[PDB]
């Protein structure tokens, strides 16, 4: 009955050298709701006390039209534009290229129903990024 979101993260922290490429793993399960969710990667202390890194969602196909990676919204923001990507919105690990010294910090993988009807419809977990020689 009740739709329930659960985000998981294999890693609570990842390290890379500045100038390098890093991935921040993220997975989710959405019980009892087959509608595509919306993925946000948010950098900051908390999901609400953050700046946008990435946002995306599969586009609607139909009352049962499997999600299609090519038919999706995907956008990177701000200082991350052109450096941040999510290859698979259903398994929304973030890839960040050309890592800058100040890219160290806390990255929240948030996955939510498009309309968050209840508190059950959103979850988020954070992955720390350590930048070698800077963090």
């Amino acid at each position: 009955g009740q739709s329930i979101m659960t985000v998981r993260t294999t890693h609570t922290e990842v390290e890379v050298h500045a100038g390098g490429t890093v991935e921040l793993p993220c997975s989710y399960q959405l019980a009892n709701d087959t509608q595509p969710p919306v993925i946000s990667w948010l950098k900051g202390a908390s999901p609400d006390r953050s700046t946008k890194v990435f946002k995306g969602n599969y586009n609607w196909q139909g009352e049962g039209l499997g999600f299609v990676e090519s038919d999706s919204y995907k956008e990177s923001f701000g200082d991350f534009l052109g450096r941040a990507s999510v290859a698979n919105l259903a398994a929304p690990t973030l890839r960040l290229t050309h890592v800058h010294p100040q890219d160290g910090g806390r990255y929240w993988c948030q996955v939510a129903q498009w309309s968050i009807r209840t508190e059950f419809g959103l979850d988020a977990k954070s992955v720390v990024l350590k930048v070698t020689g800077h963090t």
